RNA sequence: GGACGUACGUCG
RNA sequence: CGACGUACGUCC
C-alpha cells in the first residue's frame, strides 16, 4: 500500500477543496488514490464534526471490490464502512444507516429513488461525493439527476455546506463532435454537469507512469467475405417461400412499411421485419373469429422471417452447422408448445430442405475466411509466445456461443479453452449468465488456470476486475472513443496486441475517426488545462444557468386522460384478456389487473431468476391460457401479502370499444389512461 | 415488472 | 432537426 509518485499529483489538485475531473488510465491506481483522497478528507475536519464521503459506484461486482478494499483500508481507525444495494435496502433505515456511518457506498438509483420519495431533503449531508466512472453521466443517467439535484440546490438561493465532487474516470469522452471547437464544448458541458473547474491528468510523472499503463499496438485485419454462398441462396429462397405464403393471406402486406428496397440477412430486413409486424398486429375485421386465427399466423409468419434473417445475419459472420444448430434449437423449443396447422407447414417445409442445408454446411471448401485468418492469427500470436491470454470482444451475445463451440470443435488450434462470459442482460428471460456464474469464470482466469480465451460481450468494456491480459482480438466490433479507451486500456501488459478483423471499410474509418477523437480530445484537454480557474467558473456557471433553464422550462404536465372503457386484446392471439376499467398502478411504475374473470384467462410458469425490486418478489412467470398462444403477458409477484400479476402493455394492443380502431403502445408513459392507484382492500 | 446508457440501422 | 426498431450493457 505504499503511495506512486503519480498518485500523489493526481491527488494534488484534490486536496484544495475544489472538485475535479481526475483521469487515470489504469485500474488500481484510480482505487488508491480515491483511497488517499478519502484518508486526506477524513482528517482535515476538526474535532466536533466527522465526514460523510459518499462513494457512488454503477456496477454490483465494482461495487464490492470497492467496499472490500475501503473496509481492509479504513476499519483500523474508527471509519465505519458500510454499502448498500437491492439486496440490502429492503426493510432498513436509510437516513438512520447514514447518519450512523461515514463512508456509503450506495448505488445511485437507491440514492436517486430516496431523494424522490422522502429520504435526505438536501445533499448537505455528505461533504465528499464521489464517483465511479464519472463519464457515464449522459442525458438521464441516476449520476446526473444526483447531480441535477445538486445543481438544483445550488442554484435555488439556499446553498448550503454543498459537498466536493471527486468523481473519477479513465477517458472524457468526445460522444458525436466533429471538431475540436465542439469536442472542447462537450468536455466543458460535462464539466459543468458535474460542477467541477479542475481536469486532473498525469503530465510531469509521465515517465514513471508509461511503466504499468503500456498500450498495445493496434492492427487491423480488413479482409474480404465469402464470395461462394451456397448457405444464403437457399436460406432466402426459403424466406421467399414464407413471403409467399404470407402475403397468400395479407394481399396490402407491400404496403404496411416504407422500404424501398429489402435485402435478406440485413438490419434493413429486421427493421422492415418488426415494421410490418408491427402493422399487422392492429388488423381488424367486424366478425373477431377468424381475425385472431389471420393475426396469429401473420405473427407466427413474422416470427419465422425474424428468426431467419437473425440466422443469417449468424451465417455471416460465423459457420454454417453453428447457425443451423441455432435454427433446429429454435424449432426444437417451438415444437415443445403447441401444434396448430399454420406451424405444421412451416415445420415440414424447413425439413423437406434441413437434410440440403445439412449437407452443404459440412462441406468445409465454404468456411468463412473471417474465421481463417481468426485462426491463423491465433496459432501465429499461440506459436510465438503460448502464455497469452485474449479477451476476444463479440458484440452478439447468440454470437459468442458461436465463437465457443467454434474454438472447441476445431482441430487446428487444441490449445484454446473457452471461459466465455456473457452477464446478466435480460431479467425476464432465462438468458445471459448470472453474478456467482461470472465471479467463478473471472477467478477461474489466470495465467495457470483451466481458461486462456474467453469470448467476452461489452460486459467486459465498463469497470470490472479482470487478468493483465496481451492478445485483445476485436471479431466485428465498433464502439465510440470511450469503448476504444476502454477496450485499448485493458491489455496493460509489457507489450500487447490489439487486433480488430472486420469484413468493412466503414468500422476502420470508424476506427480511424476514433483514434483521431481520441487525440483530439487529449488536445482538448492539454488546452483547458491552461485556462485560469476564475473565467472556468463563470463558464460552468453559465452553461450550469442555461442547462438549468432548459431542464426547468421542459416540464410537460400530464395531458387530459380520455376517460373510455377499452379492452386489452391479446397482441398475438387477439382474445379478449380484461378492460382497462380495471387497471390498478401500484407505484407508479407498475400496472396490475384485478378481478376472478382474468384468474381462468392466465396459466403460471416457474421463473428462472427470482429476485426483489424494491418491495415485491418474483415469484413466477405468466403465459396466456389459450390452446397455443405461449405469450409472456408479464410477471406475478406478492406485493405485500397477496400475490398479483403485474402485466406489460408492450405484449398488448390497446382497442377502443367506442370508436373500434386499436392502437399499439410500447412503454406505460405513453398509454394515457384513468388510472386508479391499488387499494389494499378487494 | 420498471428506469437508464451505448452502437448499428430505417423512415420523416 | 426529431420520433421509432433491433442488439448489447448497467441498475431498482
Ligand atoms: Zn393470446
Amino acid at each position: 500500500f505504499k503511495p506512486r509518485n503519480y498518485q500523489l499529483e493526481l491527488a494534488l489538485p484534490a486536496m484544495k477543496g475544489k472538485n475535479t475531473i481526475i483521469c487515470a488510465p489504469t485500474g488500481c491506481g484510480k482505487t488508491f488514490v480515491s483511497l488517499l483522497i478519502c484518508e486526506h478528507h477524513l482528517k482535515k475536519f476538526p474535532q466536533g464534526q466527522k465526514g460523510k464521503v459518499v462513494f457512488f459506484a454503477n456496477q454490483i461486482p465494482v461495487y464490492e471490490q470497492q467496499k472490500s478494499v475501503f473496509s481492509k483500508y479504513f476499519e483500523r481507525h474508527g471509519y465505519r464502512v458500510t454499502g448498500i444495494s437491492g439486496a440490502t435496502a429492503e426493510n432498513v433505515p436509510v437516513e438512520q444507516i447514514v447518519e450512523n456511518n461515514d463512508i456509503i457506498i450506495l448505488t445511485p438509483q437507491i440514492l436517486v429513488n430516496n431523494l424522490k420519495k422522502g429520504t435526505i431533503p438536501s445533499l448537505s449531508i455528505f461533504t465528499l461525493m464521489i464517483f465511479d466512472e464519472c463519464h457515464n453521466t449522459s442525458k438521464q443517467h441516476p449520476y446526473n439527476m444526483i447531480m441535477f439535484n445538486y445543481l438544483d440546490q445550488k442554484l435555488g438561493g439556499s446553498s448550503g455546506p454543498l459537498p466536493q465532487v471527486i468523481g473519477l474516470t479513465a477517458s472524457v469522452g468526445v460522444g458525436d463532435a466533429k471538431n475540436t471547437d465542439e469536442a472542447l464544448d462537450y468536455i466543458c458541458k460535462l464539466c459543468a454537469s458535474l460542477d467541477a473547474s479542475v481536469i486532473a491528468t498525469v503530465k510531469h510523472n509521465l515517465e514513471e507512469l508509461e511503466q504499468v499503463v503500456y498500450k498495445p499496438q493496434k492492427f487491423f485485419r480488413k479482409v474480404e467475405s465469402r464470395i461462394s454462398d451456397k448457405f444464403k441462396y437457399i436460406i432466402a429462397q426459403l424466406m421467399r417461400d414464407t413471403e409467399s405464403l404470407a402475403k397468400r393471406i395479407c394481399k396490402d402486406l407491400e404496403n404496411l412499411s416504407q422500404i424501398q428496397n429489402r435485402e435478406f440477412g440485413t438490419q434493413k430486413y429486421e427493421q422492415w421485419i418488426v415494421t410490418v409486424q408491427k402493422a399487422c398486429m392492429v388488423f381488424q375485421m367486424p366478425d373477431k373469429d377468424e381475425e385472431s386465427r389471420i393475426c396469429k399466423a401473420l405473427f407466427l409468419y413474422t416470427s419465422h422471417l425474424r428468426k431467419y434473417n437473425d440466422a443469417l445475419i449468424i451465417s455471416e459472420h460465423a459457420r454454417m452447422k453453428d447457425a443451423l444448430d441455432y435454427l433446429k434449437d429454435f424449432f426444437s423449443n417451438v415444437r415443445a408448445a403447441g401444434f396448430d396447422e399454420i406451424e405444421q407447414d412451416l415445420t415440414q417445409r424447413f425439413e423437406e430442405k434441413l437434410q440440403e442445408l445439412e449437407s452443404v454446411s459440412r462441406d468445409p471448401s465454404n468456411e468463412n475466411p473471417k474465421l481463417e485468418d481468426l485462426c491463423f492469427i491465433l496459432q501465429e500470436e499461440y506459436h510465438l509466445n503460448p502464455e497469452t491470454i485474449t479477451i476476444l470482444f463479440v458484440k452478439t451475445r447468440a454470437l459468442v456461443d458461436a465463437l465457443k463451440n467454434w474454438i472447441e470443435g476445431n482441430p487446428k488450434l487444441s490449445f484454446l479453452k473457452p471461459g466465455i462470459l456473457t452477464g446478466r442482460g435480460k431479467t425476464n428471460q432465462n438468458t445471459g449468465m448470472t453474478l456467482p456464474a461470472q465471479k467463478c469464470i473471472l477467478d477461474a482466469f489466470k495465467a495457470s488456470g483451466d481458461h486462456n480465451i474467453l469470448i467476452a460481450t461489452s460486459v467486459a468494456d465498463e469497470g470490472i476486475d479482470i487478468a493483465q491480459c496481451n492478445l485483445v482480438i476485436l471479431y466485428e466490433y465498433v464502439g465510440n472513443v470511450i469503448k476504444m479507451i476502454q477496450t485499448r486500456g485493458r491489455g496493460r501488459a509489457r507489450g500487447s496486441k490489439c487486433f480488430l478483423l472486420t469484413s468493412n471499410a466503414g468500422v476502420i474509418e470508424k476506427e480511424q475517426i476514433n483514434m483521431y477523437k481520441e487525440k483530439m480530445m487529449n488536445d482538448s484537454i492539454l488546452r483547458l488545462q491552461t485556462w485560469d480557474e476564475a473565467v472556468f467558473r463563470e463558464k460552468i456557471l453559465h452553461i450550469q444557468t442555461h442547462e438549468k433553464f432548459i431542464r426547468d422550462s421542459q416540464e410537460k404536465p400530464k395531458p387530459v386522460p380520455d376517460k373510455e372503457n377499452k379492452k386489452l386484446l391479446c397482441r398475438k392471439c387477439k382474445a379478449l384478456a380484461c378492460y382497462t376499467a380495471d387497471v390498478r398502478v401500484i407505484e407508479e411504475c407498475h400496472y396490475t389487473v384485478l378481478g376472478d374473470a382474468f384468474k381462468e384467462c392466465f396459466v403460471s410458469r416457474p421463473h428462472p431468476k427470482p429476485k426483489q425490486f424494491s418491495s415485491f418478489e418474483k415469484r413466477a412467470k405468466i403465459f396466456c391460457a389459450r390452446q397455443n398462444c405461449s405469450h409472456d403477458w408479464g410477471i406475478h409477484v406478492k406485493y405485500k401479502t397477496f400475490e398479483i400479476p403485474v402485466i406489460k402493455i408492450e405484449s398488448f394492443v390497446v382497442e377502443d370499444i367506442a370508436t373500434g380502431v386499436q392502437t399499439l403502445y410500447s412503454k406505460w408513459k405513453d398509454f394515457h389512461f384513468e388510472k386508479i392507484p391499488f387499494d389494499p382492500a378487494e
